[PDB]
């Protein structure tokens, strides 16, 4: 109903399930939805964005966000 406490996968619009390559792939579309040139709006948005998919973008990050994720 007021569900805003998710990880980082269902911020960027994939599946909690989504492969690195889903990330990445998604993230360009996001990007240029939320592009401040073009979303004067949601140009705060775009940080959440950033935000997720910089601890799914290292395997380090990864591998501790995979079974712990606050480290």
């Amino acid at each position: 109903g007021m569900v805003k406490e998710t990880t980082y996968y269902d911020v960027l619009g994939v599946k909690p399930n989504a492969t690195q390559e889903e990330l990445k792939k998604a993230y360009r579309k996001l990007a240029l939805k939320y592009h401040p040139d073009k979303n004067p709006n949601e140009g705060e948005k775009f940080k959440q964005i950033s935000q997720a998919y910089e601890v799914l973008s290292d395997a380090k990050k990864r591998e501790l966000y995979d079974k712990g994720g606050e480290q």
